[PDB]
């Protein structure tokens, strides 16, 4: 009796014979301590709709001075259902809110909506008080520490600052600041625990606030000891995670690649795999790629909304070794339905990438709104020679189906191309105990792997393969 | 011959197929290195009454100034079982005793009662005095470090503190101090080794006091290195637990879970399953979840009360993995009995959530008041094919019973619904030794878990379930 | 059964009869959990033209400010494809871009080429101004630190620095700067975290910048905690490698070796055996040998182009000692093809040292331009007296070839010269499933080793050796 | 089938009947991880005469500022081949180079030469200039920091230093400094790391040195944190070895042994046996004992000159406890030839002791100039009762020698004297394959140890000694 392991799956591609593995498509990984291995692997969440909107999704964030999720969804603003304001613009947004306003920043300028119900823009302070009337440019990103916001001119190494009695322009005296480290435009701009994070296109710059008490005197300076050395693929390729903000690598450095910001450096987490996957996009195409972070049960999730690709990572289950996932909608290969994710409540609520609808996951249902959706899980291949297998035996739990749905299962020898594929019925609606098998596989030549297709709309769990190997 | 664990048992839920484990009800897990096994599980002490009170119990606080336990308990306060004032308002009250002082701050006012036997409350300076007349609001929390009270303004950044020579007025020149990292309103406020923990929606700052010896000049400064980055859920969910606090994550975050502060970060305590169960509630009904922490023998508790469940943690026993507890008073499924828990002389003086009275552990007797209790255990599904289990002693000690008792054990073919129930009796008001043992259990199909109902009012004790599996 | 390792082989030579291992010749090292073994062997990738160009390649350099590869490639400078400008004298460069020049530093003089379409150069400032008039000389390196240069004169301690408004001149009041620990000249410089690194003949310096806010006073002041005391071979004896430098040894110390930096000292990465190669070399041979850092896929690559070795050191294959590995282009020896490699886009490009055109690398061929290569593999000597191999079967993946190659396996009894070569085909076009093995190798008297000779055009991939020893 | 290590071989001697382990004269220790054991062990260098100089070897320093190497080598200085100077007196020298001198030292004066072409000397300012006129006296220790010179005074705690704009005087206000822990005279001075190293003859003491700025103020200031409270034995028994100094302890101290300098204190490094010979030499006769430091590929030696003894450390062979050798000329007992090793280009330019003649090293020839060499490998004593040896077979590497040479081996029963020499071939000129055994060894009645003296001026390596023990 031996088991194989489904959590990853090994193989090679037909393109130039190189090993890469299949990751698992559309599911998760979970370790629980299960009857007799250790860990169960769980379909993911099903959309089903909740509102209908304007248009598809552009942003989101989280207001925490009004508890209620804000996001454009397109066409105009939304306030979790009401409409509270018009946006203009196609593209997507970058939002970060504020103690009395949103500040949106649509297009080039720092449009920011205010809770009393009126609209304003950051601009020059009036020629008439006499103040030093910066240069400003085009703004790609927004943040906000302590009072005030912070936005970046487009293509150049500047990033300004937000008055605070009146934050509708820059400031009375001192608001230019400058990265200086390399010669690199800011890509994009955060916070982290009181220093504003400057992602340049090959550095990364921390600067805190000091205590000036003078008029125009170096408010934030940079602090050099915690520089990273690297930067960041694209505008939107940073989140929150963790305690870090697990960007992906510019193409300045050696090749794009999944990171994690360390005390002083850069850790990477994606397996020679995933870089293969990035790599496959063009300059121009990476980017255009969101990220996020998503946090259900005891998962830590990273998703990466590339063009053809909406790889997952899973911090929790990546015990040993890197744990990836890919999700997809249809049958065939294509992207995946729903692009911001945000905790509402007591209910998770994403957007739609496609169609002008918003929608929430729920957990006993598999199907994106009405729709059946595939699961896939490939076991790595074997080198065994003369044996002949009997008795594969994976574990389910079944009852909450509403059709008595089929399994397709096959194997290759080569490990590039599959067999016939058997059809086993791997649930049923309402019985709680029953043995999903096959008892005969056949003799194997060199060696062998196999495929465990699943077509539901119903929560599939499965958890551990052994075979009788002689 | 086998030996089946019962610390913790695993299982799943027919709602949605998942594997959740079933958490030992009403019963504590001691390790002790008994005679063949290492730990034994003992039940809860059972509550008597002590005295009768006016009302449902609204708050406590052991008064360190005067050795003395102090409850408000419902219509009017109570100093042990004297009278000595009124409160008015009804709900849950936030209590910060005082060398002179008490603090009640019930409702949105801090009234302070006097040990002199008068009633105070604070208030701006008057106008004639000549002082700096802050803007107060509503009060939410209170807390005491050095000489001083500190308050939180409800639904603003502000909080205040309170003069020294008058403790009844905010100050004469600096009261007014911010959090301001991010917009997010005060949830809660507590102390921490000299530190005045603000405890915000999404973000934990600690401020230190420094020597002003000046007007008005920044009594109390901003650490920005310990912040936590975590809010709490609601504005009770938070103890001193060990050397931190061990709140309860906000929904502005990923997802609720239960957490403990470290040097500069959170560490989570909470199972999948502890973060399914707390995920159940609504975002309004989670806001009124109490909080404590309660330590006899070697143990260490953690006591979540939620609306419907009562959520245990045992810090002493996570040898291997966190060691949670479920407690519950009525047959079926009902909330615990008894909110507070201090310890007065050499006893525990439990509270009430339901009736007008108080009462204390008593630990000879598992009765709360004159009502008898249920006891569960569940053993982890075990996966063994056409075997035959016989033999399955359960080891109890006995003795200090009035009745002989009896035992419910059941077992499950899928896991989630039970068989027929059998009786075994399990302990003797006078017999030191006896076993408890079933003869003949049968075969096993593809997997088994059992279940040891007891109920009893007498102290219930096992320790160690093996089985002959052939 | 037993497993041979082909890693790396150990050997002897006939010069006098020491034991020095065969690094495997150009194929890499690659760990990925294979079928039976753990790692496996892939060939380096294939060169193809892109572009035509005046020259070999004498500089590159990616400039962060503007997207684009800058290499000089012989007679004249190149922006990708685009000439922008022409360049005198003949060598090898160093390069280091600006935020309004690129720098070229051609010959004795800091040569700036800047983007409106102008040429400058590095001058003293004129008399007529009236400022300190330093004394210049022939330049060997150049950098950037913040908004300003720094270049080191010829044979001397002192290094400048260049001014701020005009990067034309070396300053207004304050430019010199020397090293001086110990008398030697600088042989290189470059920057490192905001440190300005001074590569001396026998010693290394870290120098930090400071706030001087006065007329000439040392703008750059040496940190002594972070010397190294080890100098560097060579001019271009230094590449960003990790969070290093990773230079070569100078002749002053005891002898020539590879290491690396750490906090404050060097820490080697060279065997014996590569160490036995670099004595090779005269001293004024070593000095002409350059270094780069590449990194493709899970690799970080660290080559070494000697003028007859091009030994590349694979960081991330180092499980159980450094991995070193030799590239070659002809059937014979000959030195590599290609000497500046860059990251492009999404692809790599090659430069090259004996033709005036440009290449990319390649994945699916292994052929530089359209010439077949050779690829070597060597098992270490094993002693085993009286036995008898038979089944020796390496296991590659096929199916990418254009003709069915063979491969050639000779074995040694003395661990100097080979015996019979054997004709093994190891790939077919469209089959993506065979064995190759060899069924009798005959009986060994003392020891014996193998080797797997394979000349081939399209990519090569072997993993796991394995022989029936009796 | 038992494994005998050669790498040293435990022993007793007839004065006083103590177990002493013999080392291994004359050969090295290299670990390679051999084809049946782990380690190699392979003759020392042979030495052949390259250019005639005029008398024997006095000193040497690898001069930084010019690229060459300088050596007295008895009556005269010597640039290389070069002439270029004069030095009078007979004796040991101690050389620090310098940007504009060489500082020679010889007799008790500072005998500086110049690139110029002419001879100055250290002495007071004239009178006449107006200067604080120290009172010099004689010198012993010669180094270098910055752009001054450090010489001590003999027989006294002080140390002077040189001035910078005129460096053949002592300074112009402050030269004056001195130790001062404890009463004890300079036995020596160096450098290490910007530290002005104090070696006394009780203590070691760090000089740091500050801004002064100021006419006469402190230039150098002493460190406490750093002392070692360890002196050194004799003049020149210390060398930067690693990154510390690796003295030889003085008489003051317990008993004289070798050490390393720490971070703070010393760690020694000689076993019992070295310490035992060390104090075989009178207190006076141990004075005149030189130390070195050598590398040649991956070998770390340091070499002491004792006066009848040449012990030699190996740091990278020294895996499991210290690995020390032994280096001697002739057939019987004798001293070794060759005192100073310096690398020049890339080959080592050894010195000599006893003719007027230097050297370089050879690897393929193991002859001091054209001479053969013995070279002795001792098996350390066994203990087995009533065995029978028979197959003693050690693995030789052969082919590059001019004669078929012999080895003898022989066995002791007590330990101190061998029996009779059996002569066995372990070399053919030009046969790569040879097996070198002898068939039969016979009883032995209560303990054996073997010898295996081989004399070759060709390189010897063996590796791995066995034996049928029944």
């Amino acid at each position: 009796i031996q088991q194989l392991p489904m959590m990853k799956g090994m193989g090679k591609d037909f393109k130039n014979a190189d090993y890469i593995d299949y990751l698992p498509v559309n599911m998760l990984a979970t370790p629980k301590e299960i009857l007799n291995s250790s860990g169960y692997l769980r379909s993911f969440p099903g959309i089903t709709k909740r509102y209908d909107m304007n248009g598809v999704s552009r942003g989101v964030e989280y207001n925490t001075a009004q508890n209620a999720v804000y996001r454009v969804c397109g066409g105009k603003l939304y306030k979790g259902e009401s409409e509270v304001g018009d946006v203009a613009g196609s593209g997507r947004v970058s939002m970060a809110h504020g103690r009395t306003s949103q500040a949106v920043g649509v297009n080039g300028q720092l449009v920011e909506y205010r809770y009393d119900g009126t609209v304003k823009t950051v601009s020059n302070w009036p020629a008439d008080s006499g103040f030093t009337q910066y240069e400003l440019g085009s703004v790609r990103d927004i943040t906000r520490l302590r009072g005030r916001y912070a936005w970046s001119k487009d293509g150049t190494d500047s990033w300004f600052i937000t008055d605070l009695e009146d934050e509708s322009h820059p400031d009375r005296y001192s608001a230019q600041y400058r990265a200086e480290s390399q010669p690199d435009g800011i890509i994009g701009i955060g916070t982290w625990r009181d220093f504003i994070v400057c992602f340049g296109s090959s550095t990364i710059e921390y600067f805190s606030l000091t205590g000036a008490t003078t008029a125009g005197a170096a408010l934030y300076v940079a602090q050099p000891s915690l520089m990273v050395q690297k930067g960041i693929a694209g505008t939107y390729c940073k989140t929150p995670f963790a305690d870090s903000y697990a960007f992906i690598s510019h193409p300045a450095t050696g090749a794009p690649s999944v990171y994690i910001i360390g005390s002083g450096q850069a850790s990477p987490i994606a397996t020679a795999s995933i870089e293969k996957i990035i790599r496959s996009y063009t300059a121009e195409e990476m980017a255009t790629g969101v990220m996020e972070t998503l946090r259900f049960d005891s998962h830590e999730l990273l998703i990466i909304h590339l063009p053809r690709h909406v790889l997952v990572y899973d911090a929790s289950s990546s015990q040993n070794g890197p744990q990836w996932c890919v999700l997809k909608t249809g049958l065939y290969d294509d992207v995946y339905r729903g692009v911001d994710f945000m905790y509402e409540g007591n209910q998770i609520t994403c957007g739609d990438k496609s169609e002008a609808v918003v929608g929430q996951l729920q957990f006993d249902i598999s199907s994106q709104y009405d729709k059946q959706q595939e699961h896939l899980l490939f076991t790595p291949l074997f080198k065994a020679d003369n044996a002949r297998c009997f008795d594969l035996e994976v574990e389910s739990s079944t009852g909450v189906a509403q059709y008595a749905d089929r399994l397709f299962l096959s194997a290759t020898t080569d490990g590039i191309n599959y067999g016939r594929e058997q059809m086993i019925e791997q649930n049923e609606p309402f019985v709680y105990d029953k043995r999903v098998l096959w008892k005969r596989v056949g003799r194997i030549r060199r060696l062998i792997g196999f495929k465990l297709r699943v077509i539901t709309k119903s929560p599939v769990t499965l958890s551990g393969c052994q075979i009788r190997l002689e």
